[PDB]
RNA sequence: AUUAAGACAUUCGUGAGUGAUUUAUUUCCAUGAAGUGGCGU
């Protein structure tokens, strides 16, 4: 609701989304027909710019164990700093939902050309929506490892 | 000399045509770079 314009959307539609964008099917086991740049491919994010500084640090994760009365045991491991570009690449299209399913794009034509076509029913979420919707989410969690502790946490550039 | 003698079941013919080992899956979970002061009364 907060990326797109669609006031109102289903448990039903949210499915048929998640595994369009993801499985690139229908929530069970069907194929939908679609076309060649109607497919959502995540690339690997890469190191995009250190402004003035390395990009690769070292770390310390000191585990205290279960005896206070023992010493301590000091982890070195290597981490990426702080104020480094990510360059995260997508290759995502729009998704067409008509009556809580997922329509190709000439299905959505077919569809609209149609008498009975309910507007209400029709619901569409460009490759930018898609975009900041992903953008959100990484803002919100996050990406990597020991990212509960907090590594691995984003801002926008 | 006898319903007999002669007569290749043979000629031509691609196991070939269409087909993505692909789809789904976070190398992640837990973890304090910490502990302690000492002597000169």
């Amino acid at each position: 609701i907060e990326v797109t314009n669609i006031n109102e959307i289903s448990d039903t539609e949210i499915q048929a989304l998640e595994y369009a964008i993801f499985t690139n099917s229908t929530p069970s086991g069907k194929t939908i027909e679609f076309s060649l740049e109607e497919k959502d491919v995540f690339y690997d994010a890469f190191v995009a710019d250190s402004k003035d500084g390395v990009m690769l640090s070292d770390d310390y994760i000191t585990p205290h164990g279960e005896n206070p009365l023992k010493d301590p045991k000091p982890i070195l491991f290597l981490k990426i700093r702080p104020d480094v570009t990510i360059n995260f690449y997508f290759k995502l299209c729009t998704t067409h939902l008509y009556k809580e399913k997922v329509c190709s794009s000439k299905q959505i034509e077919e569809i609209k050309k149609q008498n009975d076509f309910s507007s209400s029913d029709y619901k569409m979420i460009t490759a930018h929506q898609k975009r900041n919707l992903f953008e959100k989410i990484l803002l919100c969690i996050g990406i990597g490892a020991k990212t509960n502790i907090g590594y691995g946490q984003l801002k926008k550039l």
